């Protein structure tokens, strides 16, 4: 079937090659893509190869480029690889890109995801040259629909002054109709529109972005697959961390204090949220609800045994073998499934009327449950703080899970002092490791320490984290945040030089 | 002319000792009182002095104090003497609870204001045994006019078992008519109500707050006044942190990036507040609005001058002067003022709506702009995060002012890490100090880092921040956000070794 049932866009198709020459050195370049999926793949592989060639002979190329989420290798990864990015925000997962970053290479900022698209309008990341978009179809009156992630793409085709549509027969016709997409003024200037989402399975607009067909300058034809992560097993840490947090959800609504429903959930990917997802497969949980970022592939699970009623996401993030499920089966999951916007997903307005949990991972937390989402060693980025601010702020209940030790136990997930911050205690209330749950509700700083350090912190590195905290009781500067500064921050440094943070017997250690 | 308008509830009038009794050794209270303003006065003192003696008599006699934010010397205070308080909760701000809570006597959690009545609700700080609410008087449908703040008193009502109301004969009658309590679902039970405030002028509810009279256990007479900000003026500091700010506004107008008439305004506690709010009360920018937690002297003087039009807040903070000249006037201004409940005032949803400016002050940042609100050398409580992160992360453009030093130069309020983090980069976009104005949106942390350094900071400490940021550039174990871990928090405990950031 023609995938561009608008007969006038079908003078604008051309080649890839083509299309790829409209983006010039400078250009800001906004794209679709969000945790893998509906990112563009074929432009942007003409692209890096220019810039390569132009580089080659002393010639400058580089583009700044904002995007939904993460994308995947055919856009991070081979723009990284032409050293072609000059500037990123506002989420990566492209291990090349991540290296750009961590070299200095590539200037980034990893904002709020929710608030990028406002940050755009405003004008933060300067004037938008090009929005590139992967589309499965185009419709009779030049309705853009999208693929498998809507992101921010409907806010970089208002911004764009040039606009590039790939239009990919890898991805399922009847992905058509699962998008909402509003025309409400959610990011643009105030006073903005009441969002007026009241139930997680509501939608407010329509199946289609809109764009000027005058902006319009290319249209590319593509059949290129999304990134579909391998499906990451849970292990016994994850299913341990899991095990915690059902007991810990059944415990809460035995005392009335959350429905057998539970409230809307908000989880992320992997391990972790894989091992959460199957025991609320098993749980004595009924009806429930994601309110998420994503789709994975525990969600689909529920979704076809009934356990979840609906979800809602921004994006899919799934293995190949629950793309393989869903693209055949499109009819019945299309039903269950509401992609927003982001700027709706992630909407903290209405995050917070629905009561979402958030259940996010962690790189550390401190004994005082500040959390590090993002800078190991306080200054190297893993992927950015994505939404989980969005989340944790706005949630009824703010859930942070992660193995107690990284890196083969030569790194404690729990620490003195986080080496860098993005979620403050404030904004932290349950924490879960593979050692136990700590329920912080209500504590000063020094209850949730007493908390966080005898059910979450691993046994072979808890006697140091409760001697550095006997001793900052005894010695800090004030006692109502304990800390003494001057190691603070020495077991990042010990791992640093040392390549862990057990101390060595060699030399003398309080504890 | 009779406070108490409900001729039955006056029967429940009795003496403030005697109401003290209801509060038993272990009950959470929560109570009136946000910025100093419409705090309970009398019953928290006949309670001090109650649980003075029952220690000496070797009894356990503690609460838990939860309130809008801060109060005073006869509440906070009293109760801090007695060391009559186990727990405090979400802002404080006199210095005899304040060293309660450094000395790890009081424990003490700043929980964003805008969500204490939510974790109320939700049962975060146990059971409210009494709520302990200021009123201006008793309306004959048995109605309870709030005195100078809203604050978290309409949840406190709702939560608590038993209600004691003080009602201060202190406090302006004229208030009454001046608050708007909305009636529907901000802080309960998902979901939640959409809110439908969509201009910061915009009524919503009524004048009163409501409780089951069957709850009333206790109506004390009561005759005591607020605190007062202080009269004091705006230095050549924060007159030049003002002159930035303002001719910063003005090229965003120039370039559309804002109306003439700028956004609906939070402009935090503090004094650089005041040197911003005189700045604009005879600035170029016309037909302002405020949506903020609290009503300044300068909001009084604009809404005076009509440079502003209409302020929006949760509470007063006024100098004496401010306080006679609003009470001589009280039918002008309450024209011109809406309090609200605090849940509404700091609710994250309206404000981003609104678009709202945050201007809020700051202990210290770090060179790529993270924020320290509240905890000296890290582990001090000041006052506590209170707003600032309400409205910071919320805004439509989060400002942070700041005297470059502190201590009379012997601090830096620049640093290479803070020591504690309130506001993370991304809800931190423009730092102003009198030295300028760091404009960061758009910007990588290293980008923030040279913005800062270079306009925000001290001469005295300058290159000293420029030789740990190139050092770390080139030592550091990432390149993204360029730390060197061992001397990071060195100028911290250099101050804390020898009382200045500055070496020998
Ligand atoms: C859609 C949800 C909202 N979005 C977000 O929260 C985005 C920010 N979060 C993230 O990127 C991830 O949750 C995190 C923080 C990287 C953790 O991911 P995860 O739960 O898959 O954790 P996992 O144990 O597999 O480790 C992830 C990687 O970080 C590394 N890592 C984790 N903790 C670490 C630590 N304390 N020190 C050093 N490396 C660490 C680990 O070695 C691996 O590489
Ligand atoms: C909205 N609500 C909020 O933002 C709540 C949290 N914020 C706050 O409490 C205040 O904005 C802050 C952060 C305390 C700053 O207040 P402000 O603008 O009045 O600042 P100001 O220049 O007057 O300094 C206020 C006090 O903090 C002290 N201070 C300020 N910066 C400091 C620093 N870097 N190190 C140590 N003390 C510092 C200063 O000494 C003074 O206390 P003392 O007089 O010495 O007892
Ligand atoms: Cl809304
Ligand atoms: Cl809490
Ligand atoms: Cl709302
Ligand atoms: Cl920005």
């Amino acid at each position: 079937t023609e995938r561009i049932r608008n007969v006038a866009l079908r003078s604008k198709v051309c080649p890839a090659e083509t299309a790829s020459e409209l983006i010039k050195h400078g250009d800001v370049v906004g794209t679709s893509g969000f945790t893998g999926a509906g990112y563009p793949k074929e432009v942007p592989k003409a692209l890096a190869q220019r810039m390569e060639a132009a580089h080659d002979r002393g010639e400058k190329y580089q583009i700044s480029l904002i995007t939904g989420a993460s994308t995947g290798p055919q856009l991070d990864g081979e723009l990284a690889k032409a050293n072609g990015v000059y500037f990123r925000s506002p989420f990566n997962t492209d291990a090349t890109m991540r290296n750009r970053i961590n070299a200095g290479e590539t200037e980034y900022f990893d904002n709020h995801l929710g608030q990028v698209a406002g940050r755009a309008v405003q004008g933060n990341y300067g004037k938008f040259n090009i929005a590139l978009v992967e589309a499965t179809a185009i419709t009779e009156d030049g309705g853009i629909v999208p693929t498998s992630s809507v992101g921010n793409s409907q806010t970089f085709l208002n911004l764009a002054e040039k606009v590039i549509i790939e239009v990919n027969e890898w991805q399922n016709p009847m992905l058509e109709g699962i998008h909402d997409i509003w025309d409400g003024n959610v990011s643009g200037v105030p006073t903005r529109d009441i969002v007026p989402i009241v139930r997680a399975d509501q939608r407010v607009g329509g199946p289609v972005l809109r764009v000027n067909p005058d902006k319009i300058a290319a249209i590319v034809r593509t059949n290129d697959r999304d990134r579909n992560a391998p499906f990451a097993a849970p292990d016994e840490t994850a299913k341990a961390i899991a095990g915690y947090l059902l007991d810990f959800f059944g415990h809460e609504v035995k005392q009335n204090r959350l429905p057998p429903s539970l409230l809307p959930l908000q989880s992320g990917v992997g391990n972790v949220a894989n091992a959460v997802l199957e025991g609320l497969k098993e749980g004595p949980f009924e009806n429930l609800v994601g309110y998420s970022e994503v789709i994975q592939d525990g969600m689909l699970a529920m979704l076809d045994s009934g356990r979840m009623r609906i979800a809602s996401a921004s994006s899919f993030s799934l293995s190949p073998e629950a793309a393989e499920e869903i693209n055949n089966r499109m009819d019945f999951f299309r039903s269950k499934i509401i992609l927003r916007q982001q700027d709706v997903s992630n909407s903290p307005g209405i995050i917070r009327r629905l009561g979402c949990i958030a259940m996010n991972g962690m790189i550390e937390a401190d004994i005082y449950g500040n959390v590090n989402s993002t800078r190991v060693m306080g200054s190297k980025m893993m992927n950015g703080i994505g939404g989980s601010g969005d989340f944790a702020r706005s949630s009824y209940l703010s859930i942070f899970l992660s193995p107690s030790t990284a890196k083969g136990g030569k790194i404690s997930a729990i620490v003195p002092m986080a080496a860098h911050v993005d979620h403050i205690m404030q904004d932290a209330q349950i924490f879960v490791t593979e050692q136990g749950l700590a329920d912080l509700r209500g504590l000063s700083p020094v209850q949730r320490a007493r908390e966080i350090i005898s059910k979450c912190a691993h046994p072979d590195y808890r006697p140091m984290l409760q001697d550095y905290f006997d001793r900052a009781l005894k010695n800090s500067f004030g006692k109502h945040t304990p800390h003494l500064l001057t190691e603070a921050l020495s077991w990042h440094q010990r791992f640093i030089d040392t390549g862990t943070m057990l101390p060595s017997s060699l030399e003398h250690h309080h504890h």
